[PDB]
This record gives structure tokens, sequence and C-alpha cells, in this order.
DNA sequence: GTCGG
DNA sequence: GCTGATGCGCC
DNA sequence: CCGACGGCGCATCAGC
């Protein structure tokens, strides 16, 4: 229902982005494409789709010539554009942004064939993104996910038995598909107060499932994947994996807020935000009197964060 | 681009 | 060689 | 009428 809409401001929002570097109309033109897809009726009218938070006057009235006309006269002369286009395309890629992408197109490299042609103008991350350009527009199937989750917990049980491993993400929602791998990582020797992330990395190199590194450091690590061939079955494709090291006493924080989603995280930190808390990535921390958040509460589990603000449990399941 | 002080 | 700015990706 | 809208880890480059 209105997925002529949801699409054509989806269209917008990677314009701004990657043409114009307008983050905050990006933004925007995403705030009205999910506000419009979750609406339960066929929008008629500019002037109805304006009651809903995040549409304007500017994105009514192309609604208003959207249904009038079945089309949008500005997208007409941008998907025309040499230059607009191929920017679009090329931040397809991994590594490639909107300023890279310019770049590019301005010394007339536009295409995959183009970038093949020259991958010496290319960094580690570029060469890669271009490498498995395909393989990382790829859904990963829930099935898949499981595979790969029992091997990262054995191989991280094998390196130390005091690891705590979490894969989060729309894996740990319950989600039947995942875009990527993100894995969260601490160990009772690593506090706040008080070679973690590189020994699990080297393990997980030597039984050839991660193959490629796209950044790595002290505390987090970006990179390439893949399943072991079956041989009488094709090889499986290259996935995006990510692992997080992460203090023990900041561990369920960060688990809470890369289980997502980006509504719900919201929804809660406003919550909590008038209870008297202020919950990020790292703490919970309760506002004083002149609202002023002082010292970080302990937490054992998910469950603690939920106790402070007195909000009823929602298993991962229902976020 | 849309929102809110 | 050092330190700071900037690009990139990211609940 | 006009500023906020995401703060951060890592890779890379500009400036010295
Ligand atoms: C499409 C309307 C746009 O609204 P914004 O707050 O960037 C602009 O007015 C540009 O319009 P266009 O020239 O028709 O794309």
């Amino acid at each position: 229902l209105n997925g002529g809409i949801t699409d054509m401001l989806t269209e917008l929002a990677n314009f701004e982005k990657n043409v114009s570097q307008a983050i905050h109309k990006y933004n925007a033109y995403r705030k009205a494409a999910s506000v419009i897809a979750k609406y339960p009726h066929k929008i008629k009218s500019g002037a109805e789709a304006k009651k809903l938070p995040g549409v304007g006057t500017k994105i009514a009235e192309k609604i208003d010539e959207f249904l009038a006309t079945g089309k949008l006269r500005k997208l007409e002369k941008i998907r025309q554009d040499d230059t607009s286009s191929s920017i679009n395309f090329l931040t397809r890629v991994s590594g490639i942004g909107p300023s890279a992408a310019r770049k590019f197109v301005d010394e007339g490299i536009k295409t995959l064939e183009d970038l093949r042609k020259n991958e010496d103008k290319l960094n580690h991350h570029q060469r890669i993104g271009l490498k498995y350009f395909g393989d990382f527009e790829k859904r990963i199937p829930r099935e898949e996910m499981l595979q790969m989750q029992d091997i990262v917990l054995n191989e991280v049980k094998k390196v130390d038995s005091e690891y705590i491993a979490t894969v989060c993400g729309s894996f740990r929602r319950g989600a039947e598909s995942s875009g990527d791998m993100d894995v969260l990582l601490t160990h009772p020797s690593f506090t706040s107060e008080s070679k973690l992330l590189h020994q699990v990395v080297e393990q997980l190199q030597k039984v050839h499932f991660i193959t490629d590194t796209l950044s790595k450091g002290e505390t987090k690590f970006m990179g390439v994947c893949q399943l072991p061939s079956k041989n009488d079955e094709k090889e499986y494709p290259h996935r995006r994996i990510d692992i997080r090291l992460i203090p023990k006493d900041q561990y369920y924080c960060g688990v809470l807020y890369f289980t997502g989603s980006d509504i719900f995280n919201k929804n809660m930190r406003a919550h909590a935000l008038e209870k008297g808390f202020t919950i990020n990535e790292y703490t919970i921390r309760p506002l004083g009197v002149t609202g002023v958040a002082g010292e970080p509460l302990p937490v054992d589990s998910e469950k603690d964060i939920f106790d402070y603000i007195q909000w009823k449990y929602r298993e991962p399941k229902d976020r």
C-alpha cells in the first residue's frame, strides 16, 4: 500500500545523501518514507499525508504530483543526469562514500568495469567492497546465520572459556533474514577501570571463517567471513562481519543498544529520559533534581535497565 | 526537509 | 615522524 | 526566524 510513494521518497533520500551531500534531508525523506510505509490506507492527497509526523509542505506537494501524473518531474530529471546516476551507483560499493564517488566520476570513472580497470586508485576497503560487490547486496537467510553463530561461539570458546560472545541485530530479534553479523565480545579481565580481540580474530582466520579485514584495532573489528563449502554444493557467498570488544560493566547496555531497532531504543531512551534516567550505548545514569546526569548505575543483565525505569521487559522477539 | 524552541 | 581533520560506516 | 538533526573507532591524508 502506497509503495510507489515510499520508493519515490527513498530514491530522493539516496540522491540528497550521495549527490547533494545533505545528510539531514536524507534522514527527513527516510523518516517520511518509513511513516507512510506503516500507514494503513492508500494516500489519495498530499494534504492527507501531511497529518503524519515527518511529512511537511514540500513532500505533501510532491505526493500531490505523483498521484496526479504517476511520476515526479524532479526525479525524471535526475535519472537522466549521467553525473547523478553514476555517483548514486558507485556509493553502493563499501568504502566508496559521496566524497570518493564524486571525485571518481569527475575523472571519468563511473562503472564497476572502470573500478576494476583502476584498482590502483582504490584503498584497501574499496578494493574489498569491489571484490564482493554482489555478495554484500545479498541478504542472509536465518538458517545460514545459525551455522555462522555456532562456529564463532565455538571458536571463541576454544581461545578462552571466559569470553562472552552475543550476536545482535535483526538476528537476535528473530528476523527470518539479516544484513550483516554484529557480534559483541567481553571478558572478566576487561572493565572500564581495570590482545583480547586480536587472538579471537587470529583464531577465526586460522579455521578459514574470516577471509578479509576492512579495519581492526583494540576494541573494534570489521571484515569479511564465509561458511565452509560442502563441496557437493556450490561455495557460500561472502558476508560482512563486525566483532566489537566492550567492557564488562557496559556489555548489556551495549547488547540492548545493538539489538535494535532505531525506533525502540529512541522510544526507550525517551521514556527513560522523563522517568529520571539517561541511557546510551555505554551506561544508564540518573538525572539529578537540577537535570544533571551523575555516576553510572550497575548492570548485571538487560532486565536491570528495564527495572531502573520500571518498564516491563520486552524480549528481543517483540522490539 | 521537518521540527521545535 | 607527529598531531589534528576528515571520510566512512553504523542501534 | 534559525539552529539541531549522532557521537565514535579506525584508516587515511593534510599540514608542520
Ligand atoms: C522538491 C522540493 C525541494 O524541497 P527542500 O526543503 O530541499 C526543493 O524545493 C527543490 O525542489 P526541486 O528543484 O523540484 O527538486
